[PDB]
């Protein structure tokens, strides 16, 4: 049904593209989204990391705040999506 | 939402380079309908700031006067991100 590529979602990532630092990323973000749907996000990135860090799921939801049934959509992503998560992890460690 | 546990996602963000990454990093992040939502904001946003009409705006978006409102909201009341970065890229252009 609905997909993500578009010419639309191009411009959206055009616009994230040209953001050069954490502050602008939370007046851009800020604006965008709710404060509950900036929380979702952050919190998949964390269980994402801990995912990453073979935390058990009690240590993750602890943590992270998140459900089950939010984890393993995650871990999902995680093993089964584009290597997004790994990807930023890696150039991440490059920068430090 | 100022927490370092953002801040850490933000870092995410910022090692992004193209378009094609950010479509590899945002789709495993987001769901279509949520990466949906965010492109109607900033298409509304868009058409916003160009004074077109809510009619316009839902007949071209789908967006519901709900949404609209919303995004008017932010643009009026808000940081001046969406501002900010349509000032870039329009420079980009130039």
């Amino acid at each position: 049904g609905k997909k993500i590529r578009t010419e639309e979602v191009d411009h959206l990532f055009e616009a994230i593209l040209c953001l050069k630092n954490k502050e602008e990323c939370y007046t851009f973000f800020e604006d965008v989204c709710t404060i509950n749907e900036l929380l979702s996000l952050s919190q998949r990135f964390e269980v994402a990391k801990m995912l990453t860090d073979k935390r058990t799921y009690l240590d993750i939801s602890e943590k992270t705040g998140a459900s089950t049934a939010t984890i393993s959509r995650v871990n999902r992503s995680l093993n089964y999506g584009n290597d997004g998560y790994e990807m930023v992890f890696s150039r991440m460690k490059e920068k430090e």
